[PDB]
């Protein structure tokens, strides 16, 4: 059981390394 792609869509869009840069 692994679903790393669904979790990485919302994490990378909102945060974007710092805060939406």
């Amino acid at each position: 059981y692994d679903n790393i792609l669904v979790k990485m869509f919302k994490t990378n869009e909102n945060n974007d390394k710092s805060e939406l840069i």
